[PDB]
């Protein structure tokens, strides 16, 4: 049996950290001078609270401001609510989730389980607009009791005309073995839509990607328009009927494949080898 | 218990007025000299007939189309169909709604239940550019038996560049008490895709916006990609676990959040307070 | 009763063909000098295999390539995998299909069921950008056991600017007699998002466009956006509750519409006549 997500309810403490990089960007990260773009992956179950201890150590203001996750305005990371972060300073973010149930009225709430991110609201403009730009967002990932853990995790950002702020035709390559159950979390930022594709392989347009059995009529995909702050999240099994390649994955726009949103999803054999490559 | 739509099957019969407005755009309504952009809502239940008696107030020819009801091809409000209305003139149009039933093969026909809007066909361009652009069009719902009805319900527009052809960052912004069940209408015009966004907030990306309970394994959202004449509607409650506060709403592409399509739930302490406001 | 699909399983050949076209297009076709824009259907049940005896009978490098289906790094249709096929030359691509079924994981397989497309992968760019241009597309179905076949199926592709490579306002045009069960398959390629539109029509938002019965929360709509490389279809009945008529469907973006993208669903009564035509 595949491993699943356990009943949440934790309190959770996290340092983040804002950072101007050496090439200009502006990095996330859990410990100072290891920001990354996109930003770490922050992952809780249902239920839990997260205390997020953030300090701007940039020279302007920042902010932290999340997707779909319970906070009080308070943690809204706004500058109209005075909840952004001056340079320097430190300010204590609280993301709190909580799972389904049914309401006194009858009704059912929904869980905060999903794929979510975070990203900056006040760098550039008050939306945010540079701080995306250079690089400040990152993944959130909610699990439901229950439901099925990856192998690993890979986030894929469509950023503008950039995957992860990368370089045209840089990739990021990912790469699994043959039967690796691999999650993918899909964010786009900016300006355009795109359409994420994959080679070789397919899932769910449903909240967690996957169909739990015959029941469910979501659509079985591989191709999805998206939007800025559009977030969705998946699971496969890698070369799950298709086998061991270099199976690319970009976005289906043509000239946005043409001029390099592109990367290259290395399925390899036990020994390593890539038929093709 | 929270208040559900009963078995629909009545027929009824409305006034409908297009104007043009003092401002130079053009509006419906229900009442001479009460035209408004976004125009009236229009909610009947599964099954209710609807006789418009609609009268062209303008200098131009202008109509009536609807998305998602039925209606005869006499009533679909095109030029090519002879179903427009010249200057000063006037015309019933018939909307029809029908409940979801077994067919005699066995199939399922879908109910007319839904999220739907009108606008005009004919301004302008054979379909309508100009009379949607100056504002010729408004907000339809089809309630099933016994789906929940909220307190109140909001109509978000975007229309080009425009939040329900408001000037940028003008609003609207709408109020509510922490724990009503506010619904949102977002239908979206023009000629530009958006991405519709709350803060603090979160719904359903299915028929209703809402989970009956835990079977359903549509994704829970606060971001969505939306085009021109798409239409999704959704209820929440008001402050549901994050509180009193002004939550912006926005279209989250970048340059369009910076350019003002951008609006506020301000949702309040009993006492009328905003915290931060 | 209507006819289902039955259980799939048969192993299938098939000659396929690109050609250049007198006007300057490509096309794709089962036959050498009858080679179409879109290319001919595809029409196959989960469990099929397919081996296709592809010639390209052009002066340049072309492939074939296909969304959804099982196919290994050898059938990917990419230069990268020396998978395309020199001008004049033959190569047999396999694609395979597979039913949904239980992982020893416990988890689910999700079947190939859904609508799906092929298309170029070199001409022009290393993303075939030009072979999708001139016309190299067409669509692919797989069928579940036991879900609903149609009367006649057609195939409508946003392909830039263009419905199916057509010049704007010519159509194309599609008839059917009051009752008749049509099935579209809707593929959108090249530059460009679009919204689908029928008139007098609807349709639910999940993998075969239909609802088996009253347990599905899937949105029913008549307005879909959509980006390059999308596939999705439905099921109607042809005037179901609405009659024999003229029935337009366009994309609702206002200047596509405006700019030709737009084409008549004729339904009509059995003496052939549409009211209003
Ligand atoms: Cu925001
Ligand atoms: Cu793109
Ligand atoms: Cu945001
Ligand atoms: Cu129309
Ligand atoms: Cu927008
Ligand atoms: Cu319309
Ligand atoms: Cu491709
Ligand atoms: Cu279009
Ligand atoms: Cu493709």
């Amino acid at each position: 049996t595949a491993r699943t997500a356990p009943a949440g309810g934790e309190v959770r403490h996290l340092k983040m950290y804002a950072e101007k990089l050496a090439d200009g960007q502006m990095g996330y990260g859990f410990e100072k001078g290891k920001a990354s773009v996109p930003g770490p992956l922050i992952e809780v179950n249902e239920g839990d609270t997260l205390h997020i201890e953030f300090t701007n150590t940039m020279d302007v203001r920042a902010s932290l401001h999340v997707h779909g996750l319970d906070y009080e305005i308070s943690s809204d990371g706004t500058a109209m609510n005075k909840s952004d972060v001056e340079p320097g300073g430190t300010r204590t973010y609280t993301w709190r989730t909580h799972k389904p149930g049914r309401r006194d009225d009858g009704t059912w709430r929904p869980g905060s389980a999903g794929y979510w991110h975070y990203h900056d609201h006040v760098v550039g403009t008050e939306h945010g607009t540079g701080g995306i730009r250079n690089g400040l967002y990152g993944p959130v990932i909610v699990r439901r009791k229950g439901d099925v853990l990856p192998d690993a995790t890979h986030t894929i950002v469509f950023n503008d005309m950039t995957i992860n702020n990368r370089k045209p035709h840089t990739g990021p390559d990912f790469e699994a073995t043959v039967g690796d159950r691999v999650e993918i979390v899909m964010i786009t930022h900016g300006e355009y839509y795109h359409t994420f594709h994959m080679h070789g392989h397919r899932w769910a347009d449903n909240r967690t990607g996957i169909l739990t059995g015959p029941d469910d009529p979501s659509r079985v995909i591989d191709n999805k328009i998206t939007g800025p702050a559009d977030s969705f999240g998946f699971q496969i099994i890698a070369g799950e009927g298709v086998g061991a390649g270099a199976w690319m994955y970009h976005c289906h726009v043509q000239s946005h494949s043409d001029m390099g949103m592109v990367g290259l999803f290395l399925v390899k054999k036990p020994d390593g080898t890539i038929p093709g490559y």
